[PDB]
């Protein structure tokens, strides 16, 4: 078992924060929830801004991880990464340190050719890298305690193009002159319903005869055996009527609405790394067959636009987007960034901090509150602000 | 062994048997049009032409009528048969009955402890999605008591309560020409567009490949002189390409082979959705193709109430015989230049627009095959075209 094995890496915060062990402990405060920002004395590539904050109490540690550095492919390749961990820190810490090496190795297989479109070769490298980061986690499970799982949002800049690769529910948007360019999509039971339902249909042994792949508008009761009810199948976007026939009384594979939706009443996110031994609650059904480490890759050509000082790429974990819409984030960046000197390298760290504070809020008597009395996010929050001007032509 | 229905042409053409026979001319290829004393719903235009030789009969079918649910529902349909004409004929006559029944199930609606609120449009989409399946299930049961060869793609449109519903299962296409704007109302289901679904299924159930097929895709045919050579591949979970050594199973014929619209599943079919094909197999093999096919359509909605449509705003439905030589832009160019030459209230204008489209795809025969503009090869497929004027879909 994994709890008999040593950790592969010690827990920490993003190393580019340059935190001492004492400074890490100050950050893990559930009452203060101190927003950590990147020191002015430690600059990230492209003067990238970073801010983070711990959850409001649900876990003792911040289970987000981040990694940022310039790789060199034997070509330089800028690398930003965000990982949202669950059921432990092991996956997110391992991924935050080893994924960029899988990316570097797969890119070396095609680096000559970069000097079949080339974009499809880069995408292919990222897709193999995610798969090989898994698998390595899978095989090293038997020598190290790589706990839990994590989602992964990464971006690389290779030869004038940004590649945004997502396997989870973090989000990347570009704010280019006030308009929002979405660079990622989320992977959830709602958004992946048909993939999961189809797999449950083609592989019914994965359901352990505790589950049905059909969806219903509500929990089917035994008193409705033989009546007519709306259902939805894997090859349907809409609903039609069916008679309930014993099988439909099994618990549904997908169940719930939005952020309460779940797969086998267990997971609320359907892609990422780790979770190799994760099981359904009170059951011996393995969840991993329904999860995928395959990212969705979206490309942005920085050559085709002349980016100004307030044109930024926002990477953030669901801790931000769960309380702030894309338009709120756009509004916030566009109002804050014109208030800092365009030549100040601390600019985008301050905007990142401003975003976190707008999502964390302030602790009142019945919880954390943001603007207009809304509830503030209780998750870990991590935010990159990447200024796109560092990607301009010449 | 007996035919479920007799072969024919669309009934709204009013053709005698001698006219049907006269139309099936591979050399002349006469463009049949909706006669001007025949009116379709919304004065819809229709025109068609037989292929340039690959089958004795026009394997396209089309069906256009007003369905009753208390509630009326305008219906347009196009079917592209292959490996026979029976599925297309059955579908042309029966799919609307299945659509009617599924809509009758939901027509009255149209007039912690979470409960999902289901929009009325989703009930309509569910009705169309179920109707497509039921039709294919009816073909599957009755194919042992009737000669219902072989298979067909299905594209249909219905207008129910001032919204258009376009359901596509095949490689026919629906676009809207509104002002000059092209509004795609459909997408194609081919080994190219559906590569990952097909690849994932072959991977999860490798017995469907028999033993003559690999589920991996390669940028060319992998040859014997390749073992251990290192070459690019694409798996079901990959949008891009990456390198791989090349082992011995990589030498089997690819599940997907070809490029663009010419790509094929198992060296047999070039479409992956439609009706029929239940006993369709790989040539000189007992590997069955139908596990990879799907009767499930995609459904797209256009809200007629949100735009005041002019006399030349039209919805174009055509089989691939048109789109395989004419782009969306050419069709848009042809429509926007032809229709201003006809009186807006002449009911025959949209039929003439459809004829102009069919003519621009078929071409003219000399000694160098069928030729359209700029000496291009014209389409030798069956071509069938609706031109549906959206002005007659305006509210109030
Ligand atoms: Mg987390
Ligand atoms: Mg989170
Ligand atoms: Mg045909
Ligand atoms: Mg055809």
């Amino acid at each position: 078992h994994m709890s008999d094995l040593p950790l592969r890496f010690p827990y920490g915060r993003p190393e580019f924060l340059g935190l001492s062990q004492d400074e890490v402990e100050a950050s893990a405060d559930h009452i203060a929830r101190p927003i950590l920002i990147l020191k002015e004395t430690r600059r990230l590539p492209w003067a990238t801004g970073y801010a983070e904050v711990i959850n409001a109490g649900k876990s003792t540690h911040n289970e987000d991880q981040a990694s940022c550095e310039v790789l060199t492919v034997k070509v330089s390749c800028h690398y930003w990464s965000l990982f949202d961990g669950h059921a432990g820190s092991g996956a997110a810490v391992v991924a935050s340190r080893l994924l960029q090496h899988h990316i570097t190795e797969q890119l070396q297989d095609i680096v000559d050719i970069l000097k079949i479109p080339h974009e499809c070769l880069v995408i292919g490298a990222l897709e193999s890298a995610f798969k090989e980061m898994d698998l390595q986690i899978e095989r090293e499970r038997s020598s190290y305690n790589i706990s839990g799982g994590c989602t992964a949002l990464i971006v690389i800049c290779l030869l004038g193009k940004l590649y945004v690769a997502n396997a989870g529910a973090s989000r990347a948007i570009i704010i280019r002159n006030g308009e929002i360019i979405p660079m990622s999509s989320e992977f959830t039971p709602e958004t992946e319903r048909q993939r999961l339902q189809y797999l449950a249909f083609m592989q019914p042994h994965l359901l352990g005869n505790e589950f049905t792949h059909l969806e219903f508008p509500r929990r089917v009761q035994r008193k409705e055996l033989g009546k007519k009810m709306l259902y939805r199948d894997f090859n349907m976007t809409g609903w039609a009527y069916k008679t309930i026939e014993d099988e439909d009384l099994k618990f549904p594979l997908i169940y719930g609405e939005g952020k309460k939706a779940r797969v086998m009443a267990t997971i609320g996110v359907t892609r990422g790394l780790g979770d190799h031994d994760l099981k359904v609650h009170d059951s011996n059904i393995y969840i991993k067959p329904f999860l995928s480490s395959a990212p969705e890759v979206r490309i942005y050509d920085l050559s085709k636009y002349d980016h100004g000082s307030d044109d930024v790429l926002i990477l953030a974990t669901d801790g931000l987007w769960d309380v702030l819409s894309n338009e709120e984030v756009a509004e916030a960046i566009t109002q804050f960034l014109p208030n800092c000197d365009p030549d100040d390298p601390h600019r985008y760290t301050l905007a990142a901090q401003d975003l976190v504070m707008r999502a964390r809020g302030v602790l009142k008597d019945r919880g954390w509150r943001i603007s207009n009395d809304r509830l503030g996010s209780g998750d870990d929050i991590s935010v990159y602000v990447i200024p796109l001007i560092h990607g301009n032509k010449l």
